[PDB]
């Protein structure tokens, strides 16, 4: 159950990625094989549907299977098509944890602050390296969840009954922008610094998200890898807190925070330069792929 | 030129106000006077549309000759944040008033929006420490990056007043503002949008904040250390800013946390904060 925003010959669709050379395009699958039209024009419109959307996703992916000869009209192989960012635009600021794996500090509270939906960005998209402004940016591997079912005061007991899925972010930053304006927001928040995808997992594919694992690689060089039973604090127990006074809408994303490894960790550090190539990898989300510009 | 969100009959509509016991429903006005109907639903997308809405909104309002209808008195109107749901986070100016020597800048979550008259939720389980900020906010109305201080003042629609309320704990405990800043309810916005063309010198406003009528605070824009100009320029050196996007240009002192004793929002309380001439924007603490 991999859910996706494509662009192909100029048009923007809600994706199914079947086996990972294939996506459908739901709007005109539906539209063949049940002669319906339900399915919204993007993935957050989907996602606050919740399982119905995703049950209504699977039967249209098993009634695909069953032989017919319009295949070609709305299953497309992904070497064609492009992935954008699987939420291109969300409708606030993405919530990032700060400090969350125990190496990577070197926090009783969870440190949250926010990035623009103007960061956002897709698999494959260059990043703009924004030599003016900074010599510092770096990388961040993070896995990412996206709130499929609005609440407030949410108990950890209950909390991955609002979550949707899962998928990857790069939350890049530039480290002096950081220190100079105190708040993260400005440092956080450059245009392109945060791909996001390559697709969003639903949960129900996903049982066991404390043994995913994320995997970063600068230039083909293994930088970060940490495991999410290793945060400091869990998934449930951030949506706890940041929902204690605030309400978590269906499409909001968390970056859960990033391992160790980052290239200010270094010693000469290692900030991103033009051409270097950025993959996070976490299974069975699959792999972030950018360059910056 | 003020533009307003109104709801009436249980319909939300992109509102002018003329003398300012009256409001025009937009959208109502340009299909009696000119049966066209291209007046989009939401203010924010008015913004985008730029000067050619406002003009448009000019016209509709000097073709009153004769109501119903389309033009409603403020009476029997609710009005919402002018904005009722921002496209991203408010941004938010920290200490501008008084030394920084580069602004601190954070945001308060959509969620937080709410209007003139709304009740502010006083969040007793989260904190007890819920302190009033009263605010000069800018409003883009045209996109930009890398805008120079020089031609800042072209990219900015208007101003309205903000209540940036805060949980001063939480802030503590978190470190960065984002989730003490970003408890539901906690921006009032309003009463109204002022477009620019009203203002025009907006170094001479001055923000006035009154708790149970007691004046608490009384800033002029003229001394923020930060303009306006100069944080378009910072905030847009890497960045974006669309049109609809809102900063909070910092609070002059008086807050609660300032006294000894400090005085913290409880049940009950009034905060009126003033700003010329876009008006009052007046809120109450909720029950437990
Ligand atoms: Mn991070
Ligand atoms: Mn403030």
């Amino acid at each position: 159950m991999k859910f996706a925003t494509g662009e192909l010959y100029n048009r923007m669709f809600v994706g199914l990625i079947i086996d990972d050379e294939k996506i459908m395009d739901l709007q005109k699958a539906e539209k063949k094989l049940f002669e319906l039209e339900t399915i919204p024009g993007s993935l957050i419109e989907c996602i606050a549907e919740g399982d119905k959307f995703v049950a209504h996703a699977r039967q249209l992916a098993e009634w695909a299977k069953k032989p017919n000869d319009e295949l070609g009209s709305f299953m497309y192989s992904l070497s064609e098509v492009k992935l954008h960012a699987p939420i291109p635009k969300p409708s606030k600021n993405i919530i990032c944890i700060g400090k969350n794996y125990r190496d990577h500090a070197i926090p009783e509270h969870p440190m949250v602050f926010t990035k623009s939906p103007v960061t956002v960005t897709g698999h494959g998209d260059i990043v703009k390296s924004h030599e003016e402004v900074t010599s510092q940016l770096d990388y961040e591997g993070e896995l990412a969840v996206v709130i499929g079912k609005s609440g407030t005061r949410i108990s950890k007991e209950d909390a991955y009954d609002h979550v949707f899925g899962y998928t990857i972010v790069n939350d890049i930053t530039a480290r002096d922008l950081q220190k100079r304006h105190k708040q993260f927001f400005i440092g956080k928040s450059l245009d392109t610094t945060c791909p996001m995808g390559p697709v969003l997992v639903h949960k129900s594919s996903i049982q066991e998200p404390e043994r995913l694992k994320v995997e970063t690689r600068v230039n083909g060089e293994l930088r970060q890898s940490g495991s999410a039973s290793d945060m400091i604090f869990s998934i449930p127990e951030l949506i706890e807190t940041l929902s204690k006074g605030m309400t978590l809408e269906a499409g909001d994303i968390i970056a859960t925070g990033t391992p160790s490894g980052v290239g200010k960790g270094f010693t000469p550090p290692k900030f991103l330069r033009s051409g270097d190539k950025i993959d996070i990898t976490i299974d069975p989300i699959g792999t972030l792929s950018n360059q910056i510009g």
